Order: C-alpha cells, then structure tokens, then sequence
C-alpha cells in the first residue's frame, strides 16, 4: 500500500507458510529466526527460515529497510544467500523467508567440538566466501559486516555469505559498538584501519575483514585480539601489528592475510585476486 509495490513479484500467501514460533534458532536486534514450512509455486514442502522484523515499528522506517533489502532477490549465486520471498499480514510486520541451512552460522560449527573438520576444509570454506564476495564486488555491493559468524552452511557443506539485504542484523550484541550520534552498529574487531577513524566503508575494507575471516577458520572460532582492549585497537594497528599466525596455518595462506591487512586500503588485493590465490593452495600441499 505504499508507493513501489513491486515486492509482488516475490510476496508469498500468508496461507502457504506455516511458522512454527516455538522454534527460535537466531535473535536479532529487530526481530527473531524461526523454523517454517513453505508451499512452494510447484506444490511441494521445502524447509525454511522465517526472520521476523517486528521490533521495528514505523511504516516509515518499515518502508525504507524494505527498498534497501529489495535488491537481494536480482541476486544469484551459489555462495551469496537467496530470498525464497516475504510474507505481509495484517497481523503486523512483514515476514522474510529464506532457505534452511543446516548446520547454522559457520563459526558456530567450526567452534563445535563434536565436528572434524580437517585443514582443508577449513581451506575449502575460505575459498567459497571469496567467491560469494567476488559475485558482490561484480555488482558493486559493499557488505560492511564480514564475519564467520554472518556466513550460513547448508546440508550439502556450501557456503553462503549472508547478513545482508533482508537479512541484515545484528545476531551476536558481544562484538559490535552502537555509534553515539549516528547510530550505526560497528564491528570493532573486524574493522579496517580507515574505517574505525571516519566510518566510511569500501569493498577494500570487506576485503580487510575477509582476511579476519580466514584467521577466524584457521583457529576454529577463536575471537580476534583476546588481549587487546576495544579503545587500542586502532594504536595497535597502526604501530603495524597484526593477527598472529594460528599453529595450523600453511605459510601461503598467512601471507593472504597479511596482504588484506595493509595499511593502504588500495594496496590490497582484489577478490578476484583472491580466488585464484585461494584455489591454488587448496589444489596443493
Ligand atoms: O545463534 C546463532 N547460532 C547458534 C547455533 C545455530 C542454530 N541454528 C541456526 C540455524 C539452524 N540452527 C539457521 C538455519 N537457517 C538459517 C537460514 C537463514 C538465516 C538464519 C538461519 C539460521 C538468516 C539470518 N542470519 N542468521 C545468522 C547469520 C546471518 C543471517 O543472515 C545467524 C543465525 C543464527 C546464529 C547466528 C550467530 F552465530 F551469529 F549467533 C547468526
């Protein structure tokens, strides 16, 4: 009923999802991840998620998340997140539906200590985020949050970069830092150098993160500088150190991270470059 309504092409009839509310697998900010069963457009059962964003109540600022999220469903890419579709009812909020991934948030199952991945699947997992960021650095997509905990792992051992569009939260309050003034939710830990002195973000500052990311896979989910507190993060990096290099890590792939992490955001590498990196070490050894 407000302005553009073509969400059309992707709204889903109250009638054909079944939410089942006694089931929450994630809590964000404005709203809850809940188990679903959606009746698909050929007839036939999926398992889904269902993100509800009912904590936040203002048809204005309802219809601004919606057109900033709208553009994810143009997307397709095996490792980016896919929207199934949204469903509107005169309940309330507007209701985003995904598709299930198994085995949750990728930090969550390489923290696990009942899981065995091995060292190149760790490897492996690094090298498919590379190429989700690579789809959204073709169509001039800047993430912003770039984390193990914000990348999905579904039943086939895929991986999708997710946390953004529709989707976008913030799904673990401990890492991030709610900005005086402007309001914005900040990831200090994963931040670029130049991002935490103005704010700004580039996809050289995702390319920053991504390196986080693989220090984050090599140690199995260890959260980043255990020993340095939030306010000297920004002089320790910029008297030059970094990440320590894990005990596992093969030498090439430290040196991936050291080149994301450079003081210059133009000095660091592409995606692009970083996938024929990546391969490279994966096929080797
Ligand atoms: O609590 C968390 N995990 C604790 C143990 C996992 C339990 N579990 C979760 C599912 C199945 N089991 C699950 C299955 N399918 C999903 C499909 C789409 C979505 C979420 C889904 C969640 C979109 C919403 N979305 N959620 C996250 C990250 C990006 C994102 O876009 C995110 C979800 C959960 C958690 C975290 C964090 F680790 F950060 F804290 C983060």
């Amino acid at each position: 009923p407000e302005l553009v309504q073509a969400v059309q092409h992707v709204v889903i009839g109250p009638s054909s999802l079944i939410v089942h509310f006694n089931e929450v697998i994630g809590r964000g900010h404005f709203g809850c991840v809940y188990h679903g069963t959606l009746l698909d457009n050929d007839g036939k059962k999926i398992h889904c998620a269902v993100k509800s964003l009912n904590r936040i109540t203002d048809i204005g600022e309802v219809s601004q998340f919606l057109t900033e999220g709208i553009i994810m469903k143009d997307f397709s890419h095996p490792n980016v997140l896919s929207l199934l579709g949204i469903c509107l009812r005169s309940e309330g909020s507007p209701l985003v539906v995904l598709p299930y991934m198994k085995h949750g948030d990728l930090r969550n199952f390489i923290r696990n200590e009942t899981h065995n991945p091995t060292v190149k699947d760790l490897i492996g997992f690094g090298l498919q985020v590379a190429k989700g960021m690579k789809y959204l650095a073709s169509k001039k997509f800047v993430h912003r949050d770039l984390a193990a905990r914000n990348c999905m792992l579904d039943e086939k051992f895929t991986v999708k970069v997710a946390d953004f569009g529709l989707a976008r939260d913030m799904y673990d309050k401990e890492y991030y830092s709610v900005h005086n003034k402007t309001g914005a939710k900040l990831p200090v830990k994963w931040m670029a150098l130049e991002s935490l002195q103005t704010q700004k973000f580039t996809t050289k500052s995702d390319v920053w993160s991504f390196g986080v990311l693989l220090w984050e896979l090599m140690t199995r989910g260890a959260p980043p500088y255990p020993d340095v507190n939030t306010f000297d993060i920004t002089v320790y990096l910029l008297q030059g150190r970094r990440l320590l290099q894990p005990e596992y890590c093969p030498d090439p792939l430290y040196e991936v991270m050291l080149k994301c992490w450079h003081p210059k955001a133009e000095m660091r590498p592409s995606f692009s470059e970083l996938v024929s990196r990546i391969s490279a070490i994966f096929s080797t050894f």
